[PDB]
């Protein structure tokens, strides 16, 4: 694969093209090696927090089996922003599992808020992150307010390394029982909001499970498990971007280019 020193120069050049801050952490579980660029700096999570939210709900279900099929009641007054699944189901409600799937696969905002209610709020989700060894994640607000992404504001932020290591524990490790880990990975593989991000920068035969986020200041993020081939050791990849003015455009091309560097570092052509 591409030497880590040359990967570093390529990520720096991609950041120049972004005109902003690129945050990247990759961990190859085959050898335990990493690639890092601003991996210990804070970035606004936007909807990438929903992966940790789904994990927290699965962890709650490990403690109290049956939670996932219990029904949540809500009304249309609770609908916020992009809520494509929850807007269809207010009359009859949705199960906890259906809300998790909507939050991960579709980024459904109201689903995320209803799951935060089930967990007892942003601070409770932050505590869950601390229990899985993440000292950087912090959720402070609910949807749709957590996407302001003001440079330097620590609210609703993480670091790329913290998120990558949390994704490893949740999707590949024992933060959850094997059944719950498997379900989380199934939801991530079913994400339909990230085709133009990490997925577009890796070889055609790789399987991707991801969660996107997008916000003000041109924020465009994608956090993924990469499976190069059936049975091969997976790779964790957390990519965060932030730009320099409030109304900046997101730069998917930067995420794609950074993912391609990671693929080359792993040995892809």
């Amino acid at each position: 694969g591409l030497d880590a020193a040359a990967a570093a120069t390529r990520l720096a050049a991609i950041e120049t093209s972004l005109d902003g801050r690129l945050g990247l952490f990759a961990l190859n579980t085959a050898d335990g090696r990493t690639l890092a660029h601003r991996s210990d700096e804070r970035f606004a999570m936007c909807s990438t927090f929903k992966l940790v939210l789904a994990g927290a709900i699965l962890a709650q279900s490990a403690q109290t089996p049956g939670l996932l099929e219990r029904r949540v009641a809500y009304g249309p007054e609770a609908l916020v922003s992009y809520s494509p699944i929850t807007q269809k189901h207010a009359a009859g409600g949705m199960t906890v599992a259906a809300l998790c799937a909507a939050a991960v696969r579709h980024s459904d905002n109201t689903a995320a808020n209803l799951l935060l209610d089930q967990l007892d709020g942003p601070a409770a989700l932050t505590t869950f992150a601390r229990t899985i060894g993440d000292n950087h994640f912090r959720l402070d607000r609910r949807e749709p307010e957590l996407n302001t992404a003001i440079p330097g504001d620590p609210r609703d932020t993480t670091t790329p390394a913290a998120m990558g290591r949390s994704l490893q524990r949740l999707a590949l490790g024992r933060a959850l029982p094997a059944e719950g880990r498997a379900l989380l990975c199934a939801w991530l593989r079913g994400c339909v909001t990230g085709a133009a991000r990490i997925r577009a920068g890796v070889p055609a035969g790789w399987v991707v499970g991801d969660k996107t986020g997008t916000g003000a200041y041109g924020v465009a993020n994608d956090v993924a498990v990469l499976w190069p081939a059936a049975g091969a050791p997976p790779v964790l990849l957390a990519i965060y971007t932030a730009r320099r003015q409030k109304d900046a455009a997101p730069r998917n091309d930067v995420i794609v280019a950074a993912a391609k560097v990671v693929a080359e570092w792993l040995g892809a052509a």
